[PDB]
């Protein structure tokens, strides 16, 4: 009866970011890198596609809003053109697939906004968050919801098991993926929530 | 509400007499999304296959007649899951514009019941897809819960700005049996698309 399902680091609270605007760039704790198409480095630089986590606080020159839950944001850049692939984030759990269970994934999916060094971060790559068993998809949000420069969002997948389902006992994993079906290709996601409930 | 023409929206060509009767040949106006190849040139009443069929009063599939009209459309595949996806395409006439929220809605069904002392029991998954061109803008992938017997409509949302990079490609459709389960059997109908400035 246990409603909520562990997730490492779900709200990209680790590291503690003291300064405003100061983002890492690397890989958040307790995530992987999600590149399937190779769009992120090994060797980053300040130019290249990028990923990591950011302090959203008072003063934030990219959001309306401060993050929507905690200190801070999970972020992804690509530095590619509009189709050259998707990046993101990606954890496989502890948790297995069980049957006559429904699965509820809640995301927040942010849109860059304001300006950097008088550049424009208007625009939006587009989003896809994903539920796992294994390998295996087995719900998706594919960017349904529109969302403005410097707001936030709220994502929610659904699954639900059933006892014939090919994929139990395989464990389960969450995929939050940019798209980079638009520029400025910056997207932030927090405060992944994986709850469950009988079918 | 304002509707962006379809052909075929509800499978309701062609015309169906008898009562649980499918074709197995593409549905006009629709073509087979194939991009793992399970379904073969050649067909057999044995292979993977789409169509159509009538709902009507008693039918052995379903705990309802169907969504829209007389007919449903079906794609059954016979592989086994994993192996890939297949599916109805549709490219419409119309092409994206921006700063417009397109909606597409359409229904989703799961064979029910038995067909000769074998069983229909289980779902394969589904997934609704909006394009503009060969880029997908945004897609339901198996967000709904349908037991079998049973449709649920899926709603799937997108809009675009002026920055668009696929702006003035044209609009498609398509709807996808996932084969990530047993039996694969699974239907679609009443496709409709609207649109409304943003
Ligand atoms: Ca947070
Ligand atoms: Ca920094
Ligand atoms: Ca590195
Ligand atoms: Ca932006
Ligand atoms: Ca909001
Ligand atoms: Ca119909
Ligand atoms: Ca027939
Ligand atoms: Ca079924
Ligand atoms: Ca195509
Ligand atoms: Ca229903």
């Amino acid at each position: 009866s246990v409603v909520s399902i562990p997730i490492n680091n779900a709200g990209f609270e680790d590291p503690f970011i003291e300064v405003v605007d100061d983002y890492t760039v690397d890989t958040p704790p307790g995530w992987t890198t999600y590149n399937p198409n190779n769009l992120v480095p090994e060797k980053r630089t300040t130019m290249t596609s990028n990923n990591g986590v950011g302090y959203v606080g008072p003063g934030t020159q990219f959001y309306n809003q401060l993050a929507p839950e905690g200190r801070n944001i999970g972020y992804i850049y690509l530095a590619q053109k509009p189709g050259s692939g998707v990046a993101g984030f990606e954890q496989i759990l502890d948790a297995t697939l069980e049957p006559d269970t429904k699965y509820t994934l809640m995301v927040d999916v942010g849109n860059f906004g304001g300006e950097f060094q008088k550049i424009s971060l208007a625009g939006f790559p587009g989003y896809r968050v994903e539920l796992l068993a294994g390998d295996t998809v087995l719900a998706a949000d594919h960017n349904n919801l529109y969302i403005k420069d410097g707001e936030f969002k709220t994502s929610t997948v659904t699954f639900t098991a059933t006892p014939d389902n090919p994929y139990l006992d395989q464990k389960l994993g969450i995929r939050l993926i940019n798209l980079l079906q638009g520029t400025f290709s910056g997207l932030d996601f927090d405060n992944v929530r994986l709850t469950v409930e009988p079918a």
